């Protein structure tokens, strides 16, 4: 029940925003005691649930594969409800979605036999589903997830659609423990760099793995691999960018009763995103950002209404 | 806290029954929509908790491999509280526990990456649980989750143990999912029956993957084996055994409101170790096993208080 609009074969009569990668089946404490209660995040899935919030005019669609048992269905229904269009979701018949459960906070994880580790199994699925996109976005846990074969495939289609006017975006999100070691980590990020016009790295993750001095180092580095604009951010410092060779500085406001940092990231991203798509400067774009990240580490969880 | 009793060399104070395998983390819909609830379970798990209950005055201990985050010492604290003995656990620094999630029932479960799967990895440890115990108990799970050189070096310890005066017993609980193979399945579910003195199979499930035409050719399959006492169960029908050539027929009273037969077979099997080492006739403990697991099916859960 997500309106997708209409289209001729020049335009459609929404902004299209694609996000791509895992979304997860979550366990929080529920009010009573030996209790949790069920909900869906993921990185990618939450810039995409920021996102249909952000511009609930525009269709913001979700690429990846979910399982045919009860707990997938779920899942199914939660980005419907979330404005989500998941029409491009694709069935795994003998597998289920990853889940993760926050204990009372810890988190522990189950997520190496989900069905979204197969999302890059489809090469025209994939294709089909950025054709007509004006952004797409993934991140470095999208390209943890696939084997090899995947992380190719999925690459190809970045590239190509780049090359057809799609903005490509990505978040690198460093997590090592996703990845066989930290060689193949930090070597395949840059092969996501590569195909990318927008970067958004977080610094101190970074300079821990990839041995950046400072923001500016990061962006360099970024920019190395030809991507356009690249938008560090640094915590509750300022967000230094470099876009076509032009260094930048935005502010981020004191943030007091910071609550929980879940999602800072992955929200920061969707007020960026959805501002560069109302055409604002990227100046602009960062400082909406900022607020909105502002607003979510002052609410519990990842997914915050704002 | 749990009593584990006093020595001698030749003797010890309490009864001691160990049971080796995976316990499994499982979430269960609560009253308000939305939310479940945190459990403990898992098929050897659960007759250790039949166990304690039956004989509380007895040493029930658990013998397997967790992580070392909450979730892992939520776990041994609830093994604790059951009176269950998990002195012996092993800790495996970079893993957790398997879970399984039940939907309103569908079964989901991540078991791929448990601790448990690595319960095999010091001889030594599996050796000294086992020595003094009077009976040791595993199934056909606890072979499942093992690798190669795991179900090696536990049925070795298994043999050597069945050697020196322990009674084992073991429930081939087939479950074709855990198993790359079917062929892998039967092959290795024999290699166990091959250190059994006890065996109790279910024959629904052994019919469809053995191809057994009726419970006396179960019963005779596994006595080929060297198992001197097998218990064939059957659903609701009347329990076949064969013991040292002997055979024997138990009948199972009528059950009117059969909730859930989730742990039907895991609590026959701790009514008849129960009963067994009280030093009862077999008969008598096989109407005794029947006799709980008709409460069980009563009610809703794996553990059920009867
Ligand atoms: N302590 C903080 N105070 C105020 N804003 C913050 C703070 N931490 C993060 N933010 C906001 O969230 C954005 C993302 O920060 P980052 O730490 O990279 O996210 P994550 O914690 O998800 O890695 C920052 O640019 C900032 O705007
Ligand atoms: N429908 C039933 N009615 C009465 N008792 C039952 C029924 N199903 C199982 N039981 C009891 O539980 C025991 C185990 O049966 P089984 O079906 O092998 O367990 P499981 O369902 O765990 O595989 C039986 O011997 C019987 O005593
Ligand atoms: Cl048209
Ligand atoms: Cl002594």
């Amino acid at each position: 029940g997500v309106d997708l609009g209409t289209e001729n074969l020049y335009f459609q009569s929404m902004m299209h925003i694609l996000s791509i990668g895992e979304c997860m089946a979550e366990l929080a404490p529920a009010d009573l005691p030996g209790t949790y209660r069920l909900g869906f995040a993921g990185d990618t899935f939450n810039t995409a649930w920021y996102l249909a919030r952000l511009r609930p005019e525009s269709r913001i669609s979700y690429f990846s594969a979910i399982g045919d048992d009860a707990l997938s269905q779920q899942m199914r229904a939660a980005m419907s409800a979330a404005g989500i269009d998941g029409g491009g979701l694709r069935v795994i018949p003998g597998r289920t979605v990853g889940l993760y459960l926050i204990t009372l906070r810890s988190f522990a994880y189950w997520r190496g036999q989900s069905a979204a580790r197969e999302l890059a199994g489809d090469a025209d699925a994939l294709a089909a589903a950025m054709a007509r996109a004006d952004v797409v976005y993934f991140s470095g846990i999208t390209l943890a997830i696939l084997d090899q074969c995947g992380r190719a495939t999925l690459l190809r289609a970045l590239a190509q659609a780049r090359a057809t006017g799609r903005t490509i975006a990505f978040d690198p999100n460093l997590r090592p423990r996703l990845w066989a070691g930290t060689g193949e980590m930090t070597e395949t990020i840059m092969q996501g760099a590569a195909v990318s016009d927008i970067a958004l790295p977080s610094f101190e993750d970074e300079a821990a793995w990839f041995g950046d001095a400072g923001p500016d180092a990061t962006a360099d580095r970024y920019a190395r691999a030809g991507v356009r604009s690249v938008v560090v951010k640094n915590g509750p410092h300022a967000v230094h960018f470099l876009q076509d060779g032009r260094r930048g500085r935005v502010p981020v406001p004191p943030v007091a009763q910071v609550v929980d940092t879940t999602a800072a990231g992955d929200s920061f991203n969707a007020g960026l995103l959805d501002s560069v798509l109302a055409g604002q400067p990227l100046e602009t774009a960062i400082a909406a950002a900022a607020a909105l990240a502002g607003q979510v580490v002052q609410g519990k969880g990842a997914l915050v209404e704002v």
